[PDB]
């Protein structure tokens, strides 16, 4: 049981160990496609690869590769798609991904620049007056708003087919202070930003999934999903006690690899889900103090 886990495992300091434990356990799947020549460009990180059999496939014609994965969550009935932060040359393809996906929502981890390198390319428009237009793959995305809070921002995007003028609404859900290789501020700050996109109604199962990024779209990404998982199992059966996260995150892992990618990261994914576990619950006034918490005012 997870709260009773947390403390032995902090009692004993041995987070190491059990993070460990997790990557000489996950699944070791090809990536041939990804490894690819024709694709060296399209990927961001040599050692950060989609699997092939998870792998999105993007409905061109020419190449087909994107470095994204659907993790599919069968038991919790949840899909995701995760992706590398996307480069200048993969935008159009980005966009192209959330349109065929039928994506509504879109969960960005990370800052275009962190630690003076560029991280992601800026794939969106700042200014509603200079939208976007993706000539490769005939696609125009528009701001139409933004609500900026302290730490994390939304956006509401219109993305239009320009071959069919079909437009649909994308929401962007931008946390802005989560350190690469790092953590949020508090399992209040996480979860505050986790239930905006799930109030969003950007998870439904009637949308494609939901895409999650990051800049190698494994490290927060991976602690992102889990915790939403996890949270989602525990709801379904109305039963804490039942949800085993390492679990959860070796499943997780079969459809991308290197889900998580530090001890503490993993540490503060069971904080997280020991926290939201009491909204799951039945306690929702604790909504309302991770509101105040996070400061996001
Ligand atoms: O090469 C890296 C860093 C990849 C990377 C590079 C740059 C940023 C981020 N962070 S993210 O944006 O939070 O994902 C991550 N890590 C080693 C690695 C890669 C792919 C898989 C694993 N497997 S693991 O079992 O050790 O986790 C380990
Ligand atoms: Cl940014
Ligand atoms: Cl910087
Ligand atoms: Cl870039
Ligand atoms: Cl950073
Ligand atoms: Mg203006």
């Amino acid at each position: 049981e997870m709260e009773k886990e947390f403390e032995q495992i902090d009692k004993s300091g041995s987070w190491a160990a059990i993070y460990q434990d997790i990557r000489h356990e996950a699944s070791d799947f090809p990536c041939r496609v990804a490894k690819l020549p024709k694709n060296k460009n399209r990927n961001r990180y040599r050692d950060v690869s989609p699997f092939d059999h998870s792998r999105i496939k993007l409905h061109q014609e020419d190449n087909d590769y994107i470095n994204a994965s659907l993790i599919k969550m069968e038991e919790a009935q949840r899909s995701y798609i995760l992706t590398q932060g996307p480069l200048p040359n993969t935008c159009g393809h980005f966009w192209e991904m959330v349109w065929e996906q039928k994506s509504r929502g879109v969960v960005m981890l990370n800052r275009v620049m962190e630690k003076g390198s560029l991280k992601c390319a800026q794939y969106w428009p700042q200014k509603e007056e200079k939208e976007m237009i993706f000539e490769d793959t005939n696609l125009k995305l528009t701001l139409i708003s933004e609500d900026i809070k302290s730490y994390y921002t939304v956006r509401q995007l219109e993305l239009e087919n320009l071959t069919t003028q079909e437009t649909r609404e994308i929401l962007h859900f931008h946390y802005t202070t989560w350190p690469d290789f790092g953590v949020p501020e508090s399992p209040a700050s996480f979860l505050n930003f986790l239930f905006k996109v799930r109030e969003s109604g950007s998870l439904s199962p009637e949308h494609g999934p939901v895409v999650v990024h990051c800049s190698a779209g494994i490290g927060r990404s991976g602690t992102f999903c889990l915790a939403d998982t996890c949270l989602l199992l525990m709801d379904k059966r109305k039963d804490p006690s039942s949800v085993d996260i390492k679990k959860v995150l070796l499943e997780m892992r079969k459809f991308r690899m290197g889900l998580i990618q530090t001890a503490d990261q993993l540490r503060f994914s069971y904080l997280a889900v020991i926290e939201g576990a009491k909204f799951i619950m039945g306690d929702s006034s604790v909504q309302d103090q991770w509101k105040e918490l996070s400061h996001e005012d």
